């Protein structure tokens, strides 16, 4: 009933490896931040069996959107950059993780997106 999203751009030709490397690093970093600040959460989904929802989406602008609400909405969340093209430099956005937290809210945000 605690549930983690990450949702991912589909518009970045990834192969089925590096999408699930890019979700990887999602669900890492929103996993150990919530540890943190959000432990009950964390825990429950944890204990749960840390369910995960992969949606899909269509450009960074509903990257940002996603970005937008979570923020808005006081839920965990973790914009993901792949490896540049110069190692100095941020690389592109690929994904971003949500949560964990409850479904409902989750679903308020990405919901409308479809399943990977």
């Amino acid at each position: 009933v605690k549930k983690m999203v990450i949702a991912v751009r589909k518009d970045l030709d990834m192969g089925k490896g590096k999408i699930a490397a890019q979700v990887a690093h999602a669900a890492v970093t929103c996993a150990i931040r919530s540890m943190k600040i959000n432990r009950d959460v964390f825990n429950e989904w944890y204990d749960e069996g840390q369910r995960k929802i992969v949606v899909k989406v269509n450009d960074l602008d509903e990257i940002m959107e996603i970005k937008r609400m979570a923020d808005s909405m006081g839920i965990v969340n973790e914009i993901v950059q792949d490896r540049g093209y110069t190692q100095v430099e941020p690389g592109t956005i690929t994904c971003i993780g949500l949560g964990p937290d409850e479904e409902e809210k989750l679903d308020k945000i990405t919901g409308k997106y479809k399943l990977l």
